[PDB]
C-alpha cells in the first residue's frame, strides 16, 4: 500500500 | 487540522 | 503545514 | 515504491 | 510536543 | 515502510 | 525541534 | 531507500 | 522481530 | 510523553 | 526527544 | 538487521 499525511 | 491515510 | 506520501 | 515530502 | 507513527 | 513524526 | 524519519 | 529528517 | 522507542 | 513499541 | 529502532 | 537513533 503506502502513505499520505499532511496538514 | 490535518490527515492521514494508510493502505 | 505540509505533505509526506510513501509508496 | 519512493516518496516525496516538503512544505 | 507530540509524535505520530505508523505503517 | 512506514512513517515517525516527532515534536 | 523534530525528526522526521520513514521508508 | 528512506529519508530521515532532524531538526 | 525489533523495537521502536523515543519521545 | 512517549512510545515504545517491541516485536 | 529522540529516536531508536533496531531490528 | 542493524540500529538507528539520533535527536
Amino acid at each position: 500500500g503506502g502513505y499520505l499525511l499532511g496538514s
